[PDB]
């Protein structure tokens, strides 16, 4: 064809999940949760009312099948998901703060299809990139255990969709949401078919995993790649380690198709995290990987919803890194005046120290 | 024996969207009463009540407003939420009175609307009225109080304090606070007062990220020997929650054992120079899961009486900002070099 | 063509009305307002999870322009909205109620725009029927006022628009909000051009209009009906007063356009009326309409929503009215089996002679 | 004098969706904390509060529930909210012991989570526990009482209080409600107790729609003149305020008046038949904007200090439930029948 494709995946399914539920500890229930649909509905209806949805491609997610998870995961913890989803009143799993609601697995396999319907039109051609609004997250997701909200590994099961069903022998994973990405680094951890990236406020969540140290085992050994910036980096630290280190790492690699996990939890409003990244960071490191994507393999990159928590500001983030993807800028960011005198453009000697100390690492890519 | 509580439930009774710019409406405000109605709730839950004694907040009259603030700003707030303005700078005086008469030796007042950003002649942030600075100024000019000290700890910069005070070395003005958080443009460590005033106010912008850390160190570096130095008759704390590890509103790390000990060495100096006559005014924070405790602490810090613990201990020591770090110390270090000119 | 077309008119904009804002008179500060967007977001979130979005035509609206509006409302109603909605934080306006946020005239211009284009639709037989999921509702706004969360009467500025532009000469509205249609009665009130009907809850709101002998004046004498029923009746008194009264009168009238004011506020959960009507009442009075306007006019009909409050139930009273057009059963009502056996489904004499009242007035329509 | 006032903070701590179904999440469930909560904060800035006697609530054991509960209905709340449960129950408990003593003369017990359909064997709708009945049971197995009256105006019926005394003519029990609404399938008039307890279970079910005019109506003819015959020695009301015009739980047209009218006429009956000796408890109630207005209603009939007007008075007013209607009347003079088996 002769048209600019983008394609937006979305279904109001993923704004219905159910992220409802201690008195001897004096601990007073919350009514409105942190992990509540608003954030990324309001995400949704700003990509609707800013306009920019009439530069996007709609792409009706499909169910991600059993097989489509067991490739990544364990059947135990599949089964586990059905038994909690199957309950009257649905429950807790994996961990203590991730949630079903009755029938909630729906979602999750929901959320999974769109990440696999957005990477086959990807490299089919039929899009030349396009962002997933997914709902529920997944990138704590390990092998064993579904967790941080996460039940299934979208991205890892998108990546393990391309090599296995669509011929691909290279993927790269790179995870920008502001908490690491140990359920991606688990999956592909032993894996030189699937580089995984993860940028992230060091010890945030998990608090004891994302060190730089971690580094893969076996022919896996220098194909994960972790980059632990310090509490209060910005605009300056995340364009430099994207610039320094994630960029050459990809053209080292060249990965023959580039997901990102998309979260938006590093903005200077969110309440998970201690960092500074504005809209127009996010702006940048989107630009960022779309060019590095048209240098080394055609444009292949996606984009995968994870985490954000700012019903105020993540619309505002979300939306610029769309109006990357669509080339049309057509909304201004409101707090861009007020953001941007508050800090983190500036990059600071320990944020350069640890993006340093991250490139070193790079020339164990092959 | 003797610890004061400051509350009434008309301070949780307090009551910006632009569609050209599709800023879709917010229904949950960002200063919503839920968050410090939780720290209330908390003190009577945890049986933190049963060792304070509950003080009757009462209207603050237009004089009280009027020794710092400007007929315009009054004038501004009266042209009906003004009569919650009254009654949460009318509790920081009902608190100062009994400090300073010694029915109470301290106490902390969970007042609402806050009060560090109003200047002389402008309400703004949240605050109609300079809540800390009207106590102070009523200790001042009907208590007869010759020197007073205001401890703003609220993450963001006291600008209405600092405004109010600026040629005044009376009050001592202290302001710790995130470097640019807000205002954007103030707070810095050249603000240092003007004429008689010059010397008297005392600025430490912190960096994000920073947390038990760099604060402990700078109270014990900089704020307790300024205090010292200063020789207050009273200390207030302008007592704001929101530099916390979960407070949307900074990017500071903060946890409630850090705010226990925020509250102790306050309590411990003041106990050592001016009998014990300090307390503790509610200003910013909103975090509704974790203000609570940070706030239980506080109040613990007062009592004595540690009946409940951190949920959170575990998580947020293992997150970082205990560390003092470089960037860090080099900051109150600078600030340290101030106390001379006290 | 040969496809069944029944329209459907959503736009996100509809779900962003500000519904936001006495200390003296200790009325404590209320956080969800009652006309809060989440009730009418549900059903339009529920058309789609439902799987009835497959069976509809998506309607685009456009926005209705100053012309539309003066054809019914005083040029000082559109001029003091518009000195509100630029107002920095909004305002009320007309009554103490009704609010509009900073650019919120642009959310009643698309409302208004909506029932516009659904009618133009229906009448050039592009589409057989449709719904219009509108917000802000219209039934209760006068030639002069603003009023009960009404900017613009909606219906009223259809009715004028296919009579100016779409050359027809008789139309009815037929009112099944459970308040009074105050501000349709008032702008047709001379004019027997518009049929206009209205069904509530006697006493409602407004308290002091919606009584039987208000008939209307002139030309228009005989040509405003209302039914004001008691509190407490259900299903049992409204197909009663749709087949004794409303059908009947609607046959004798040939309408060329029948234009539904669809509330569902007279529902068993609403909080804004004492009324017991089941998804299944609204299903029937749906079904009726639909019917008659096939015998009478070839189907010339559409439904506009006004208001109800239950966000629990009144997403599955709407869905039975778009059932009801799209012939298409994919969900059960889940309260159903509590519903039905409180009461409401049995004709009362008291309501049964309300009724018959009114079904007295049908032969002053000509 | 002494009216009495049970409240806990924690009584507002208390803590269904299928996606299969497409029945969406909701958030804010429909008993949540907010509306009873707002009753309480009404009662403290209304400054009814001023005269009223705050009384803590001490939590009840486990053999003031088994005293009307069975084991396998404790045992299935244990297998943390039943602390609140215990508290609530514990809350009517103390009210009826400082009644009964003479300290108080009567009370307002603001408690949560609701009783009257907890049975003898099952916890549902709300309730854990039967604070009414666990108080009656008290009043009689503790403090000597030979004959108590449970009075419930909540709009749904109480068939829980209904099961627990249905052979026991010691406890005469009353329920006015809206036929059919809750439970859908008990409350009506032809259920009368059964052995002993025959005649001395007396339900009222209204039609739909019925307001102000079929309650007052009822309580002149039915329940005063039931009370009366029986002659309690303590009458326990379970004082629900969703029969109110806003409640979206029923099709009532009760306004602030019509529950003041109510409370009077309890009270008045108790003044003249058994020393006073009356006490309300919280059952249900779901408007937040109208419930405080109609329990500040039933405070200020026990206080007799009208602080406050209802914003709502000439709006309901218009709306009708006034007028007693014929099918109105024909149900309540069928109870009225009913009172010659007392
Ligand atoms: O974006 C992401 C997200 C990863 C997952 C981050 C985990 C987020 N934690 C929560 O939501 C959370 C965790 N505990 C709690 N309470 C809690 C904490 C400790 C013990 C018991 C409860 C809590 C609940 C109610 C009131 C106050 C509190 Cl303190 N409340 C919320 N990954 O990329
Ligand atoms: C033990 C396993 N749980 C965790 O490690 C865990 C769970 N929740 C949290 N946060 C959290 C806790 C309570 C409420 C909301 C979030 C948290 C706290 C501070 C900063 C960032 C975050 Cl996410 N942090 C860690
Ligand atoms: O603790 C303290 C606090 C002192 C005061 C700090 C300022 C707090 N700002 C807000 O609450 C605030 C400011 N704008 C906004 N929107 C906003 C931003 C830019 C333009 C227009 C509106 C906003 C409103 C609705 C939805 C989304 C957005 Cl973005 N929304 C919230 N001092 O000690
Ligand atoms: N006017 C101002 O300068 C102004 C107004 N709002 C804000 N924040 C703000 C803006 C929107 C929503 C909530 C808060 C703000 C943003 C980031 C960090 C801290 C803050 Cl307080 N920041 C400055
Ligand atoms: O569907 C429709 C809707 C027609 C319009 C119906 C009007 C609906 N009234 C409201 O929303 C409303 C009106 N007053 C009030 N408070 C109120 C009542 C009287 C005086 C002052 C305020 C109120 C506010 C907060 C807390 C408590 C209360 Cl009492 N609170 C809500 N037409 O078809
Ligand atoms: C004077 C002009 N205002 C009204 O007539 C008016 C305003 N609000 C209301 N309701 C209303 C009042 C307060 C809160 C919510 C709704 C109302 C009350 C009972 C039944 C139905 C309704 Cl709608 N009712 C009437
Ligand atoms: O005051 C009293 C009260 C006594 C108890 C009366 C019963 C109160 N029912 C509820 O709260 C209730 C019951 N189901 C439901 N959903 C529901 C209905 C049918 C099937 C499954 C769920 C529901 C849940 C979420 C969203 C939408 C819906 Cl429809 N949602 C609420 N007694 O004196
Ligand atoms: N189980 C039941 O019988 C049951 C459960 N919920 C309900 N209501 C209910 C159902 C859903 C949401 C809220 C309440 C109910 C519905 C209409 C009128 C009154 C009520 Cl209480 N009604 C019965
Ligand atoms: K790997
Ligand atoms: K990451
Ligand atoms: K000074
Ligand atoms: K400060
Ligand atoms: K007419
Ligand atoms: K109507
Ligand atoms: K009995
Ligand atoms: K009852
Ligand atoms: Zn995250
Ligand atoms: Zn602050
Ligand atoms: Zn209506
Ligand atoms: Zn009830």
């Amino acid at each position: 064809g002769h048209m600019k494709k983008i394609g937006y995946v979305w279904d109001t399914l993923y704004s219905w999940v159910d992220t409802g539920t201690n008195l001897s500890k004096r601990i007073q229930p919350i009514t409105h949760h942190m992990n509540h649909p608003d954030t990324k509905r309001r995400f949704n209806e700003l990509v609707m009312t800013s306009g920019q949805i009439d530069f996007l491609t709609p792409i009706k997610p499909y169910p991600a099948t059993d097989a489509d998870i067991l490739r990544v995961h364990d059947k135990q913890l599949l089964d586990n998901a059905k038994n909690v989803s199957n309950k009257e009143c649905g429950g807790d799993i994996g961990d203590r703060v991730t949630h079903l609601g009755n029938g909630g697995i729906e979602i999750a396999y929901l959320s999974a299809g769109g990440a696999i319907e957005l990477t086959k039109k990807v490299i089919s051609g039929e899009l030349h990139t396009g962002y997933a609004l997914v709902s529920p997250p997944g990138h704590h997701a390990t092998k064993k255990d579904s967790m941080g909200f996460c039940i299934f590994n979208n991205t890892s099961i998108a990546a393990a969709y391309a090599k296995d069903i669509l011929g691909l022998k290279r993927v790269a994973i790179v995870d920008w949401d502001v908490h690491h990405g140990n359920g991606t680094q688990d999956i592909w951890w032993e894996d030189s078919s699937v580089l995984t990236i993860s940028i992230h406020q060091n010890k945030c969540f998990p608090t004891n995993s994302g060190f730089i140290n971690e580094r893969g085992a076996g022919n896996g050994f220098g194909y994960n790649l972790n980059i632990p910036l310090p509490p209060g980096s910005g605009n300056g630290a995340y364009i430099y380690a994207f610039e320094k280190v994630i960029v050459p790492a990809l053209k080292k690699y060249e990965p023959e198709l580039i997901i990102v996990g998309s979260g938006f939890d590093a903005s200077i409003l969110d309440p998970l995290s201690r960092m500074m990244v504005s809209s127009e960071g996010f702006k940048k490191m989107a630009s960022l990987i779309l060019e590095v994507s048209n240098e080394i393999n055609g444009g292949k990159c996606l984009f995968v919803q994870e985490g954000g928590y700012s019903p105020h500001y993540l619309p505002f983030c979300g939306l610029a890194v769309i109006e990357a993807l669509t080339g049309m800028h057509t909304l201004d960011d409101p707090l861009i005046d007020m953001v941007g005198e508050m800090g983190g453009n500036e990059l600071l000697p320990h944020e350069k120290k640890v993006v340093d100390e991250c490139a070193n690492l790079i020339a164990d890519i092959n």
